[PDB]
């Protein structure tokens, strides 16, 4: 194994470096506005030496963005195929390339037999070539990397099934800034080339000056280098025709046949394309050829790709034609002017990397090695593309909730073959595309049309019932015995309960289980832990009385907590927020104990006094000017008092202190240690009055943010044995502290209701010697060290906070972890700050056409872990990576994957069962399987089932935490007959395992293995 933490890298690029380095400065290029005038010697290209120009036709799909997906597939895309399909048939050397699968599924399989067979034809002679291969082309800021595997498979596994190709070269145009988690998953799933285009405008004018647009990209942690992923970066402002033939877009444009009139389409330039002929087509050649040879300065090779489409391009056939024949005309003069020196043609993407291959083994050129990423993006000026990495929140914190459901849901029925009747596969199906979609790069991101939004988020709650039907036919199946077990597939056995989605304030949604003497005298509850290993963790359930016992299956009492059922109210009449407290229901809470990707159930009792084993909270309610809250059959009253200072502690966990507004203030460790200045904060940036507006894409603050008036608020103060929490309710924010014995739990019910122009940020200040040094991870897979430069604006030192960041110094390190990708940084040291919403009148110019202003209530969840470090192992200064400590690895962890909850429906449960997995073995802390999925269907003779394994990278810092058990997921399902090795995506074997076993990957490493079963 590779040490990721103690040997720095040597690379040519290292983008950290890069940022120290360069001045930014963004001055008028000329014709090539943020570059230079581009001069190259005429000889550099003769009869010897050739510039081979490849000429690509492309047409960018978003699977959603102004229109649903279905709104474009039907008016756009159903006919840019059809006359693909068309075009490409009866022209032999035209070629076209395609990206989205999602459009590409849709469109193929409402065809034809006949048609169908063509377009097999067209792909199988190199025609129609896939690139990526994705069902999207996905953001790489706020996705999780889980979620952009589960994509890339459910795209590449429709193309290996229908088309019988798997790309290995991947196209890129159009995300926000580029992530080094792509090129990680795309090297892990067979890729050898990969294609970008927005990074930021002063990159690319650095990298072209020292021809370093072309980088075999490595994670930022490899010494060795065994990640790399050779890398075209492209050099101008748009990946549009004006800005991909060359430096010069008022020239360019007049090669976009698409721009003379009858398509409603023009250039801004002021000069039309002309068609080409046999009296213009010397000179119009003229100045294309001189355009290439400019362009081919900035790269290695005699190799250059030419890009030809934009969005929604090649639709009519009148396009098609107006295109294709005026670049013949154009190619069939350059290739017979032997003074050109240039053979043009048009081509595919693969075919573009297989010629610069061939020219770097001929020892024509030899390539820079880079690291780390391209955010923040900046297209132009101050232009700086942060404000996506928040926008539109609740869809964000959505995502991560579906993340879950969907590994639950194909774990949970990945242990058995299913009827097809159980209509299981279906469902499954239904919700990794669900999802998948949601990694577009217009939904996730939060730019899309409030309709469209809307169409993902039903698209995601039918994704959400399918996992629930999934994961609670599992679970019945799984605990019944065998004899007894009789399923309805239809039949709800379970319902999930989850409290944390969508959230209390949110959805009342929860159900109540109703016990009674009259009715129903207990009610069995279920935990699922997708994890492999162990966990106990508190779970919370609504009841109907607070006299409530807990036992295990083996009638052992569990210790539980009784706490009302609070809510807040914004209460018109005396204008204040205010806590209700439910007279009807309560929750109960207790730690329950989980095998490894495993279940466990307990029974809830009723009582008609207080039971033995369960204790009841108090509760405080700090402001003056109180009126009464009666509770039902709580047995504590609720207790009154002005506000004040606070102090908690729960078990021998942290102390943390309040101020009297209800925000922290100090965590204090252990019962000896200082109590370390940790201090919650509300602000708010604003919109600019003159000059360019904040959107959904462009964070344009009109200064520092200033801090929300909080007036004198209410605070809620729960305080029991198992779980005590301070909550407040703040202007737009109801903001709750839980502590349940370790790092506490932050959860904000977030409602920016009409403040336009505003955006609402948490902040965190210590006394943390941070400097301009702080860190974020990326996809939820790696942590990348950031540093703030004053030399770029406030916006510029954002970026993506997808699971994660922290600060440290020499001795103290607090990190916050998140359940939803929202944009953050560290804008002065011992700071930490995240934007909770954003709601903006205006629009920002890139093509949305409108403001933000259809916020909706949304939960956020936070960890937040304040820690010694003084004595765990670190990265040199000069290391470009950060790693977390064991605590708040699994912060994140309790976060994303918490265990799911599940009710008996029925009366009785005739057959229960007390635990499942119990004989699973409980991996070490850093790995995870992260995937669990059946392969084969019923009918199959040899199953096959699929693993995911990822393991992390954790700081060593003297706690031994030792003796766990080998994970070999090869043998978790029985009759093992062959165990291989294959690429992320399960579609290529690449290593045949002797004795059946999966071997434990490397830090840092994921790998994915195959099971096969004789049953
Ligand atoms: C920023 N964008 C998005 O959010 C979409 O994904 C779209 O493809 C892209 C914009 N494409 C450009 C054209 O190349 C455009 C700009 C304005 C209006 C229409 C399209
Ligand atoms: C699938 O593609 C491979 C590529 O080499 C080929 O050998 C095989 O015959 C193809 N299967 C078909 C044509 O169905
Ligand atoms: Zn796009």
């Amino acid at each position: 194994c590779q040490d990721v933490v103690q040997d720095v890298p040597n690379v040519d690029v290292q983008m950290l470096e890069l940022y120290d380095r360069m001045s930014f400065k963004d001055i008028d290029g000329g014709v090539w506005k943020q570059g230079w005038n581009i001069k190259y010697d005429p000889l550099k290209y003769n009869a010897h030496h050739k510039l081979k120009v490849f000429v690509v036709p492309h047409s960018h799909n978003d699977p959603g963005w102004i229109q649903t997906f279905e709104e474009y597939y039907q008016h756009d895309t159903k006919h840019i195929l059809s006359n693909a399909l068309r075009h490409l048939h009866d022209n032999p050397e035209m070629k076209f390339i395609w990206a989205e699968i999602s459009y590409f599924a849709r469109f193929y399989h409402d065809l034809g037999e006949n048609k169908k067979l063509q377009m097999k034809s067209i792909v199988k002679n190199g025609q129609l070539e896939f690139v990526t291969g994705g069902w999207v082309m996905p953001d790489e800021a706020n996705s999780h990397w889980r979620n952009v595997l589960l994509q890339l498979t459910e795209g590449q596994t429709w193309l290996k099934q229908f088309m019988n190709v798997t790309p290995t070269a991947s196209w890129a145009i159009d995300p926000f800034g580029h992530s080094p988690t792509m090129p990680y998953i795309l090297q892990k799933s067979g890729f050898k080339n990969m294609l970008i285009q927005r990074t930021h405008y002063s990159v690319k004018k650095e990298l072209a000056q020292q021809r370093q647009l072309e980088f075999l990209w490595r994670q930022i942690w490899d010494n060795k280098g065994d990640t790399a992923l050779f890398t075209h970066m492209m050099p101008f402002y748009s990946y549009d025709i004006p800005h991909t033939c060359g430096p010069d877009p008022k020239v360019c444009c007049q090669f976009d046949f698409k721009r003379m009139g009858s398509f409603g389409l023009s250039c801004p330039w002021k000069v039309p394309p002309r068609t080409i002929s046999d009296q213009n087509v010397a000179a119009r050649s003229d100045l294309l050829v001189d355009q290439w040879k400019k362009k081919a300065e900035l790269y290695r090779t005699n190799v250059l790709l030419i890009p030809l489409g934009d969005d929604f391009r090649f639709k009519q056939n009148t396009e098609w034609d107006v295109q294709r024949v005026n670049y013949e005309r154009l190619f069939e003069h350059i290739n017979s002017q032997a003074h050109f020196n240039v053979q043009a043609q048009f081509g595919t993407l693969q075919e573009y990397f297989d010629a610069v291959h061939q020219a770097e083994r001929a020892g024509q050129a030899e390539f820079p090695t880079l690291s780390g990423d391209f955010f923040t993006y900046a297209d132009r000026s101050d232009n700086y593309w942060s404000g996506y990495y928040t926008s539109r929140p609740y869809h964000k914190r959505m995502d991560r909730v579906l993340m879950h459901y969907v590994r639950a849901a194909e774990m949970l029925s990945a242990w058995h073959s299913w009827d097809g009747m159980a209509r299981i596969e279906e469902r499954l199906e239904q919700a990794r595309r669900e999802l998948s979609l949601f990694q577009h790069h217009d939904g996730i991101t939060g730019t899309a049309k409030t309709h469209v939004v809307v169409d993902y988020e039903q698209r995601m709650q039918e994704a959400l019932k399918a996992c629930q039907m999934v994961m609670q036919q599992s679970v019945y199946r799984l605990l019944t015995k065998p004899s007894i077990y009789s399923p309805d597939f239809s039949f709800s056995y379970f319902t999930l309960d989850d409290s944390r989605w969508p959230g209390s304030g949110v959805e009342d949604s929860r159900t109540t289980i109703i016990l009674g003497e009259d009715i129903l005298p207990s009610k069995h509850v279920v935990m699922h832990n997708t994890l492999p290993h162990w966990r106990e963790q508190l779970v919370d359930f609504y009841v109907s009385s607070p006299f409530v016992s807990v036992t295990d299956l083996a009638n052992n009492p569990v210790e539980a907590q009784v706490s009302p059922v609070w809510s807040w109210h914004h209460d018109t009449l005396t204008k204040t927020i205010h806590p209700q407290g439910s007279t009807t229901k309560y929750r109960i809470i207790f730690k329950a104990r989980v095998p490894p990707m495993g279940l466990a159930t307990y029974v809830l009792t009723i009582s008609d006094s207080k039971p033995e084993h369960t204790s009841y909270a108090s509760n405080l309610l700090l402001r003056k000017n109180p009126t009464s809250l009666p509770l039902g059959q709580y047995p504590e009253d609720v207790k009154f008092g002005d506000p004040r200072e606070i102090s908690l502690r729960v078990g021998n966990g942290p102390t943390l202190a309040f101020s009297e507004q209800g925000l922290l203030k100090s965590i204090q460790l252990t019962q000896d240690s200082p109590h370390v200045p940790v201090h919650f904060k509300f602000l708010k940036y604003g919109v600019r009055s003159h000059g360019d507006r904040s959107g959904a894409y462009l964070f344009l603050p009109n200064g520092p943010a200033s801090p929300v008036e909080l007036g004198q608020p209410v605070v809620l103060v729960t305080k029991g044995k198992l779980e005590s929490s301070v909550s407040v309710g703040l202007p737009s924010v109801v903001h709750q502290t839980i502590m349940r014995g370790g790092a506490p739990e932050i959860r904000n019910l977030v409602d920016i209701g009409s403040l336009d122009n505003t955006e609402i940020v948490m902040r965190l200040e210590t006394h943390i010697d941070s400097g301009d040094i702080f860190y974020t991870d990326l996809n939820g897979l790696q942590f990348i060290k950031r540093r703030r430069l004053d030399k770029l604006p406030l916006q510029a030192n954002y970026y993506p906070i997808p699971s994660g960041m922290f600060i440290e110094d020499a001795n103290t390190r607090l990190t916050l972890l998140t359940g939803q990708p929202l944009g953050g940084s560290s804008l002065a040291s011992g700071e930490l700050e995240i934007m909770q919403d954003r709601r903006l009148a205006s629009d920002d110019e890139r093509g949305l056409g409108q403001g933000v202003l259809d916020n909706k209530p949304v939960l956020h969840i936070y960890r937040l872990v304040l820690e010694k470090v003084n004595n765990c192992v670190r990265p040199s200064k000069l290391h470009p990576a950060g790693y977390l400590t064991s605590a708040a690895h699994k912060a994140s962890q309790s976060l994303l994957d918490p265990l799911d909850k599940f009710i008996f429906a029925e009366n009785e449960w005739i057959g229960a069962q007390g635990q499942f997995g119990g004989d699973h073995p409980s991996a070490r802390e850093d790995l995870d399987v992260s995937v669990m999925r059946r392969l084969t269907k019923s009918s199959a003779k040899t199953q096959r089932v699929g693993y995911v394994l990822h393991r992390t990278n954790l700081m060593q810092c003297g706690t031994p935490e030792e003796h766990t058990q080998k994970l070999d997921v090869c043998h978790l399902l029985p009759n093992v007959a062959r165990c291989e090795r294959t690429t992320l995506t399960f579609l290529q074997n690449l290593e045949h395992l002797d004795g059946m076993v999966a071997p434990e990957v490397c830090p840092m490493e994921t790998a994915a293995y195959v099971s096969s079963h004789s049953s």
